[PDB]
């Protein structure tokens, strides 16, 4: 029995790593343990840590560490927080891998704490580039103290070996959220319909667009004549803006709070294109088949493909990309969860492998 | 008018790192702060703070860290402690940059509290290996959280380079703590003796040896009871550092005072004057210190590197490298029985006339 814990510091990722931790709590060689911390216990966000124990999973251990604040000072604070809290928590549950995924700073703090007590990282999605103030720096900290790597992507993986990863430890095992494309039984258009009060059956375009004047943004919607609009939620500078646009046309937008993944990737799925600048517009929208118009910046170095138009924030060159899109796999189809497990299995990776020199 | 505060946490590094600090505090164009912490705080480790004091430096902020249970999980505890000291003591000080040397675990510590407070970080000694301790995957973090590096050879440089540093902030300098070697002053054979009360004029080895981290069970016995078979030499031990595992290095110590009281010499810390001063005249430098492979090659020392704590760093010919093994140290003991300087104002020139207050988007090889 191999005790796999999972870190999991927000509801995004916990979103993204849920049927890996499925396929662990189901295999029975494979006993699942969880670290919960940081925005999971944090009230803005609704205490999220709840959703984890309501999808039948048990929180091995939880710290909570953020402090109430908005300056970087309370930020190295609540890293600290969390490292004296990681400390006691992996002593008591002495994994024997623990799974981390991405480039918060709690995950930093978690990385660098299981390698100094010598529990092997799994990292997820190492190798990728997605400018910011300094995202990118603590990504490949992470990947540096890291002793096996789950690259969602050739090109993430032939940096991760060039930042001196063994060949041997990386893997291109694929976006692992996507296993919900693959094992998501949809929701039908009617019963969308029924569910939200809105007629799906009359075509759509479903929009995500999360805060970087969003003016060109909604004002390049109006032209566009006959679609209706499905916004989920990004705030007040745009959420104005959307309720705005809800009271001028009461009926073909509706604005919904909050989706849940197999409802979001039911109004996702029969949609013109996803539009916007959120992360569903650069993996879910491409294996969905729906197009994606992105806009800005917001998710900037993440590879593309056919499927996907970038477009600057202005109207004009906006509202060509919808018609355009009215006009009609690098990160895998969804099997990633057990490609993971079977590298988990059959690979030893206790100690961190020698530094790899390129030639 | 320029902040540029140093971070020191040991005695070692300090000294690597004094030539830079004297030449910032000299410089009136630059506001020399620093910021003192880990070892230099510990009485296990000497309060080496003192010797920062008493070299006419000013210790802009102190933060204590170090925990005294001597596990893994104190010490990532004394790092959070660190943070949550660093957060008030980097929001204070407000430095233009942060100059981080090496690999240690408080070291990983501000070099990330500096990265999310967006306080530039220069890095020095990076690009180096060091196989045994987990100190060499600090490195490549420190690294990839640093905005520009000053490395000890171009080896190393071009190994920053292919950690996707961009090549304009790479900058081989040279190892800053050779520059002692020019500017520092030596104490001789007479005044090491009055100064430690004990004859320096007799043969001996210098030992420091610390926990190899990635040692899953470290017994350091094979190096004690070879240091028994040998005849006429005296032992001058500095202490161990702070990483976990050090007590049973110290204690192995004190047995071996207790069983040679008049051939060993236990001193917690030199100042690196005089520190340099014991290891010039040494038989050779025993252990698996950093030192054994830079310093001790420098002064033209033989060297008996015992395990894999400094595997992957440049050999030369006077390194005898030998594993935890009583029979493959004592032969490498009876052999060794039988038998440019700039660096500092090079990293001051960079700084001044360098723009890195921005980390650079990553370096993909062509
Ligand atoms: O009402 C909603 C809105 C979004 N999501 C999910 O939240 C995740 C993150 O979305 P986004 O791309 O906006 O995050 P970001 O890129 O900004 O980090 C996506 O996988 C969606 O499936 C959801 O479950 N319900
Ligand atoms: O008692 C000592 C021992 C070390 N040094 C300095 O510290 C360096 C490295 O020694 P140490 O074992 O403490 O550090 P590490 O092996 O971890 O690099 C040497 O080159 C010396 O310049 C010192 O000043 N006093
Ligand atoms: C700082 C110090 O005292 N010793 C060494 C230093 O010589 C070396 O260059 C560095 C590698 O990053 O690792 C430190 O442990
Ligand atoms: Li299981
Ligand atoms: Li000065």
């Amino acid at each position: 029995m191999k005790k796999i814990a999972v870190f999991t510091g927000t509801r995004a990722e916990y979103g993204l790593l849920y049927w890996l931790m499925r396929d662990i709590q189901q295999d029975p060689e494979l006993e699942l343990q969880i670290l919960a911390t940081a925005m999971h216990y944090s009230p803005e966000h609704g205490e999220t840590w709840k959703t984890i124990v309501k999808d039948g999973f048990e929180i091995t251990e939880s710290v909570e560490m953020l402090l109430s604040s908005d300056t970087s000072s309370a930020v190295v604070k609540s890293m600290g927080v969390g490292l004296l809290g990681f400390a006691d928590a992996l002593k008591r549950m002495q994994p024997d891998v623990l799974v981390v995924l991405g480039d918060r700073f709690e995950a930093l703090a978690v990385t660098q704490a299981a390698l100094i007590m010598h529990v092997p990282v799994a990292h997820l999605h190492g190798g990728e580039i997605t400018e910011g103030a300094y995202d990118e720096s603590i990504r490949h900290a992470i990947t540096k103290m890291s002793n096996i790597h789950f690259a969602a992507a050739e090109e993430y993986k032939k940096r991760i070996i060039q930042l001196g990863e063994q060949p041997e430890r990386v893997f291109n095992v694929g976006a692992l959220g996507l296993d919900h494309i693959q094992r998501t039984t949809f929701k039908s258009i009617s019963e969308l319909s029924e569910l939200y009060d809105f007629d799906f059956s009359k075509p759509y375009f479903l929009i995500t667009y999360h805060p970087e004047n969003v003016a060109p943004l909604f004002d390049a919607l109006k032209q566009i004549n006959d679609v209706n609009f499905i916004f989920s939620y990004p705030n007040t500078n745009i959420v104005k803006a959307m309720l705005d646009l809800k009271a001028q046309l009461p009926d073909r937008v509706l604005l919904v709070k909050s989706f849940g993944i197999q409802n979001y990737l039911s109004v996702l799925k029969n949609a013109l294109a996803m539009v916007g600048n959120s992360s569903s517009g650069l993996s879910e929208a491409p294996a969905l088949q729906v197009p994606t118009v992105n806009i800005g910046d917001r998710q900037k170095g993440r590879l593309r493909c056919e499927s996907i138009l970038d477009v600057r924030l202005d109207e004009n060159e906006i509202v060509e990309a919808l018609q355009k899109a009215i006009n009609f796999p690098p990160l895998g189809l969804g099997n990633t969860s057990q490609k993971i497990i079977e590298v988990i299995k059959t690979t030893d990776f206790k100690k961190k492998a020698p530094f790899y020199d390129l030639l």
